[PDB]
């Protein structure tokens, strides 16, 4: 099969290794270095000669690169133009100044050029390292993740209890807070069984105790909803969407009003109260919510998210709530 | 009249049975050992070499197939291409990278490939296996089907009664639940004179005891919708709406208004106040609700919903929500 | 004036007639028994070599059709086709399976071709025969028409007096249950003199005591509210709307608001409470309701309908709704 | 002047009375005689070769026709023609089969043909005689205009006070009821140095005591708020509406919240609580309404209209809301 | 420069007095004598020979032009014209009858054609004399301005301090009623340092005490609107809007809402309590205000607008409503 | 690396400073003078041959230019094109007669002509300083900028402390009142190690004591909304709004419910309540927020916003506003 398959990928294979090998050598080029770096978070360029590296332990660290070809306004360049094509997307200084795109690995990057900087020989990169880790969920707990809680063994078993059953579970906190990262431990908690559906817009999550599952990629044409609608045809046991959007908003709500089983999933919110309202807003700009009292929402959300967990940014439980 | 009948759908019998065949060779080359599998509902591949069928009893079992040559990814991708024209569709690695289509005999089927699959070698298949036989109610009776109710003597007598009067009723619950089924035996109950249209999405629903009926489909670019509003040009006596879906939804809440008889239908809700919400939901994404107050709707479903019946996922009454 | 009054119409005559005919024989050929049977409400097929006739009585009656060649797939698609072009429309397996039309004579007729209807050899034809016998009023009150209400006497010279006087009266129910034809009998208790304007789908309603009136009818580009439209511009005394729709729904509120003379109008309600409703409806689908408040047109409908006849499934008055 | 303001009109005057003349044999050769009638109010044709005139009296009386030429389908539809044509549309028997225009005079005319008509051999003619009278106000209170008023020296003494005061008042009722003739007779208490602007469908409105006035007609293309809105630029002093539309209907509530002063308008409604709801309703059909609270509208119009006068069907007042 | 300003303007000059020189004749041809007259207000024609002029004393004189060659169908249609393509626009019988327009000098010139007017020989037009003279604040408590007000001191020492302190004061009234004249006079007590900057739609307010100002004028492709929002970027101190229209009107609601400065402007408004509506109901026009609360606005300006003058038709102040 | 980045700049800074001289010579010949002038925040030119000059000590300063050749219709009308041209505009006395665009430095400048401007010889010019220098906090609080309020220390120690812990503070109030320059000192106390991100309109933002930031420009193609939403993709520890304009508008409060960091921008405001007013407007004019009650946005943002501090005309706090 396998020689065949080779034969049948060839063609694809080809285009998109004519387009990403341009683009892994940039890569390996500029940021090389930094991508090779340990628990680092984000690799920024602010056009000014120096990388600014953000570590797990919440640390910018800068690097000196005036003496490097990597960083010449053309070298920098040809790396932004293989980004945008890579994407199938163009970026210039007029109508495309601002870009969003991935790397041949995944991690999203963000590219600004003038007149959007402040001139002409600044560019600006920022690239978001993704969870490549999988720490056990124990591991969490000798780190005191549920410490500042005053339910401790209330939280701890509710976690893994809860998630056991299937019930729907959301984490929330700021950037880099260690969301997807405590999901991912946390799954050792479902039934082997199960059959596990998950949504992201970066490979993130990793099935150590799954066999059964199956992995769906929002990017370009294809949305974040078409993937939650299609997720709803491959007959799921458990949704893990990657985070709330907006677009599977709506569409959330929906799935947990036909009362679906145990969805989990990550969200941008200072925590319990704000999640719920975080939630109202997104269903409300879709459309078929149109029709729909916000405040009707909110109470709706309210019966259906059954815990929530919010991490603080020193990577933390700080509230638990439940029911 | 079978000779002339027979030079009559030629013309269009050539042209089906010209794409059917290339559908029904590729079907059963590939899932046609799955696809005999007794007490089955569902059909997943992850393109890993591994096919898991879901059955009755809701247990997962893995089939291995590394050494079959219907599971090459060209092999794969003819059934793909397959599906997709049959049901005048596209199947490809960009615009069209998800679909939904059926097989040769109408099962719904679930087919996602790169870049929405993890990678180029995964291709993703879901297919669900309807409802193929009929228990008569005394058989859920006797595997005590209303033993979790306390109310057991009165729902088993309401169901019976209800329906012979022709009440409005919905089974809801979760996916393979056995709503579908539940409804179908529970048709005895409906005077054998009794004119019957149905709104399906795939034969499904079977008429044992009633020779005065006729079933409708919906599919592409005929809407449920479509199938209920010249249902009510068809002079029914009862209208069995295979699931409410969201088309349905409004024009359902004024078939109820206008005091229509005997409907039966089963809906995604996970409870009887869920199911209502559910409605309230789903009537307001039509334009026509656009100026009717949201909590004016739940009311609405309240007043003429005669009885709910809720399925756990063991298959068993857990709800008899009635009046 | 005659000679001429043919030489004129002899276009469009020989135009119409050219298509009428060919719609003449099929309708002939197949149901052409059927239709001249006396007490009978609907005549449908299934598609099935049966058909069924709803006789008055509310009984489903089952003809074998199984040696008749006006059965044949290929003479029935003609007299489908008869129906689709007739009325200007097209019918196919494609993009029009479904239609909606009329017979030589002005019969609605529903019929229904795969992929909608379950196989390829399945075609389904609905008719609906119109009110087509006048009784008078006397002979409802003699069959015991208002006999289940306890107002007996008083709503018995209610509707003669209510009439007489110009009051705006719905009669409402389900299918068949004979409104049009209460609504036709109670005619009889409007001053001679009135000019009466009726808004019709089918030619339903006759005048046994009216010299001075006006028939409309609406149907493909002219639609319901136009008549109505032009109804309320030909200085009508009484209109009697055959049965509102939706169009006219809103139009409606308005001419009762100006506070309209004698409306009658039949309408599919399951009870008054209902009706009430029901129109609020209607009215909140029109855009020009858009700003209004949807308990705002309830109550409105309210103040300005005067009596509700309701007819249950056995033809007869069953609730009586006045002031 | 005259002998070049002919010249000057020489081009416009023979286009319009090239199609003006044959509008009017046509006209006299049918209607002719009716039109001729005193004291008439409308002039209907059931085309049923009789013709039925609708007399101030409100008694219909109907006239003979089998035998006259100008009653031939051909000899009507010439007129109908010439209807149409004179006010620029088409009229026939596919997409204009309604029709609305006037005749060489000015009146209203309503035609309607086949397939909206019963048959082929049915057109429907309905002419609308304006108010070509104007009786002093002193004659309506001889007739006993006021005479139903309990409040009768008040009303008497409103009405002429009030309106010299320049209180906005609206005067409502059903067709014919003789709004237009009464507000007619009541401009006697306008001060003659009154600059009067009427917003007129139809000359209708006569000014016996004002030499410094302008008259507005709309119709076609130019729009009742295209006068309405060109009046304001005009420098009125009082506003004579014909009767409020539904265009008008919102500038017409603006107009009154800017305090204008002397506003008198006819309208359909059954009463003064009516007219209240009337305006509203009309209000928000316009999109500058749309996001002004409807029960905030009829407050509006309840704090700006000072009085109004309603008259039933029997030509006399039996309301007279003031303040 | 003015040597090279010339040969700069040339072009434009050329161009516009090539059509402003056709319109000038025609004007002073036409109502030559009649702008001469001193104290007017409006000049109207009602195409019927006779010459109506309104004089600042509220009194309607008629002039007698029947034996003039200005006043000639084709003396007039020219004059017409010239007034149409002055201000780029046309002026005919058909989709153009209605026209707004300029004279040579500023003034609003309406012309009114049939089938608007009564007949073809009916031309109305109506030119609206500005405000041509500057009264000082004495002259109007001389002519007791504020002798209805109870609060006579408080009025006019309110009046000049709060406008030298910059409140935002509204003068309100019918039309003519002198609110234009008014707010000109108060302008002595706005510090003469102040820059101000005022959107008018006719040149009338004049500076007599501001040497640093700047003139806005809209018409045609430009807005009101656009005057106000470029005003706000060019640093004003004081914004002086000529006349609240509907375009400004939520923008204004926003703009006070920033807390700025010194506003003052002119409405039309029967009141203070109208006013506020008054406001309200042209913001709400606004598509920026569709999500905005109506009952939401008055209250927005009553917190914002500090005092209101309203002024009676005997050109007096009836209402000084104030805080 | 500099030898490669001028050949790859020399195609864009040809093109750039081919349009870029022109202005600067004009610009240097016309305002070549003031544009020197210490502390002055804008320049005004009214055509009338006068410069107006706004210093910070709120004075306006005259200043003749009657002989001077670079005021000359031609001279500023070839500076006025220079203006449109940089920024890709045009400027013509037809359609785009008002006209907003920047400086060689990029100062913003507002361009007005005739029609617009009371005549033909009338250019007004509106040049607005932005904020070129830097005093230290401790300079505020020597020239007694908290001396206003009662909680002085408070004040003092809630902003320092305040805006060190992240908290979300607006500092608003009129135009030039000081805001750009007071949230400049302030960001002193703000640890040097957080990646700051800045989205302007105009550089005016200096990082003094920051090495890791960025800074964003809008204008044009690029809107406020899209810099904003780049920089949620830059990873910022503090994001420095310039001033809340109207797109960002919404988009901030979602920042600020997911609970964002350190949010610190300026808004046009006359005081804290006013402040959140005008937010949920401006939220509201984004159609996101089309679902969501006004009344719950003012709420929303009474929730999230930790201080702000209002600035009156005479560069003073005046409203210390907190929790
Ligand atoms: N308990 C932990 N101990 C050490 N490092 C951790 C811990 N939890 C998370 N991380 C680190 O945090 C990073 C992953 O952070 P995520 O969990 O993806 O952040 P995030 O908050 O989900 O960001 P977004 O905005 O949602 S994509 C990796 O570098 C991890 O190694
Ligand atoms: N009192 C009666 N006795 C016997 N037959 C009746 C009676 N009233 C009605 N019918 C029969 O009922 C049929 C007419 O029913 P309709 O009055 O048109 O029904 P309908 O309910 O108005 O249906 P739609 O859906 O409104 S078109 C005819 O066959 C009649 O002969
Ligand atoms: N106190 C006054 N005494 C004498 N004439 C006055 C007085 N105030 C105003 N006028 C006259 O009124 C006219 C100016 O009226 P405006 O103040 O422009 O009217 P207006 O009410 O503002 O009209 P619009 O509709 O707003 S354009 C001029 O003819 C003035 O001479
Ligand atoms: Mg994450
Ligand atoms: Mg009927
Ligand atoms: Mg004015």
């Amino acid at each position: 099969l396998s020689a065949e398959d080779k034969k049948f990928l060839e063609v694809e294979r080809a285009l998109k290794e004519a387009a990403l090998n341009p683009l892994r050598h940039a890569t390996e080029e500029l940021f090389g270095d930094f991508l090779k770096m340990e628990n680092i978070t984000e690799i920024c360029y602010n056009g000014n000669k120096v990388v600014w590296v953000l570590k797990n332990n919440g640390e910018w660290q800068p690097f000196d690169v005036r003496d490097r070809k990597a960083f010449s306004l053309s070298r920098l360049m040809h790396f932004a133009r293989c980004c945008a094509s890579f994407k199938k997307k163009t970026i210039d200084n007029y109508e495309n100044p601002i870009l969003s795109s991935n790397l041949a690995n995944g991690e999203r990057v963000q590219i600004v050029l003038s007149p959007v900087t402040v001139n002409d020989e600044t560019i600006s990169i920022s690239i978001r390292i993704p969870s490549k880790t999988t720490y056990p969920h124990s591991f969490f707990e000798e780190q005191g993740f549920y410490n500042l809680l005053d339910n401790k063994e209330q939280a701890i078993s509710a976690i893994k209890d809860g998630i056991a059953i299937g019930k729907n579970v959301i984490v929330c906190g700021g950037t880099g807070s260690g969301k997807t990262t405590y999901i991912k431990s946390i799954m050792e908690f479902i039934p082997k069984e199960e059959r596990i559906i998950s949504i992201e817009d970066t490979e993130e999550i990793v099935f150590k105790h799954h066999k059964n599952y199956t992995q769906l990629f929002f990017g370009g044409n294809i949305t974040s909803a078409d993937c939650l609608k299609s997720c709803l045809r491959m007959r799921p046991d458990r949704i893990i969407l990657g985070e709330l959007r907006s677009s599977e908003a709506y569409d959330f709500y929906n799935v947990l009003c036909s009362g679906h089983k145990g969805t989990l999933t990550t969200l941008h919110a200072g925590s319990s109260e704000e999640a719920f309202i975080r939630l109202a807003n997104m269903s409300s700009s879709n459309s078929a919510a149109r029709n729909i009292k916000f405040e009707s929402l909110i109470e709706g959300f309210k019966d259906l998210i059954d815990m929530i967990v919010h991490i603080n940014h020193h990577k933390q439980c700080d509230e638990f709530y439940i029911k």
